[PDB]
């Protein structure tokens, strides 16, 4: 929530924010506040089995939310409904491309560099956005 | 359970008993003694999860009963069996008809009644019982 580009720090402002590593077991853990146990109160000597039933149901709603419905839009999708991008002010994703960056090695050829190599990665790529209709004034930003 | 027509009160005896309003949220509530919680005892520090399981099962039988199997005949139907009308001494329903009672308005036509109306409801109707076999002596009663 920085208010001005001037509230950003050296690195961020010049290179952009940092993003998440590709997903793996250690970089895609369940949200840190994930419940590991759900307590349910009980009268000194008895337990309301009907309440216990509700308790679970309630928990279920809580979990679903924590695990994958943390964003309003996703909760509404949960019900089988939908939301315009104006509903939560989300930028509209118009096109997403992804590709691997490969290249070649350069062979060292002098007395000491003979048998050495330097990797030069150089990948060509196309990123094409199909004719899009702009309903209101604004910006079309493309990032990498 | 009145024993003699003479044990009936003025209104009842002359006009018949009162019946339930058409079903709606406030006139078709779950039977007043419907369970809102089912307690299950538990040893001071532990709970028998196997018992809890049975507890629910038992409850289920209790609920089903309260909600819709309060009559013997309905419990037996529950098992996929059947009962003669002699089993619980139920009168045999031979024919049930239902219809709406509409009519017309009568227009007022004198100096003060001009522009006034009186509703006269008058509905024609047929109630036909298909040839029925009477197995034993008795009565064929038709009520409205």
């Amino acid at each position: 929530t920085e208010a001005n580009p001037s509230n950003l720090n050296e690195d961020d402002a010049r290179y952009g924010f940092r993003c998440c590593h590709l997903k793996n077991i250690w970089s895609a853990p369940l949200p840190p506040e994930t419940k590991l146990a759900e307590e349910m109160g009980i009268e000194s000597n008895s337990i309301d089995i009907m309440g216990l039933q509700a308790a679970y149901a309630q928990l279920h709603t809580e979990q679903e939310r924590t695990y994958f419905m943390q964003r309003y839009r996703d909760v509404i999708s949960s019900f089988g409904g939908s939301t315009s991008y104006d509903a939560d002010n989300r930028p509209l994703l118009v096109m997403h491309t992804d590709f691997w960056a490969s290249g070649y090695d350069v062979d060292g050829t002098d007395q000491s560099s003979l048998g050495q190599f330097s990797g030069r990665v150089q990948q060509t790529f196309k990123h094409s956005v199909p004719r899009f209709f702009v309903p209101e004034h604004g910006v079309m930003m493309t990032l990498a």
